[PDB]
């Protein structure tokens, strides 16, 4: 995966992962 990947609307996370609305990085749900 991609834990920590800094993400936003056009910078989506890897599959497995979702963009934390608190921290704006990729986490597992």
């Amino acid at each position: 995966g991609c834990f920590g990947y800094k993400c936003d609307y056009y910078k989506g996370c890897c599959s497995g992962y979702v963009c934390s609305p608190t921290w704006k990085w990729c986490v597992r749900p």
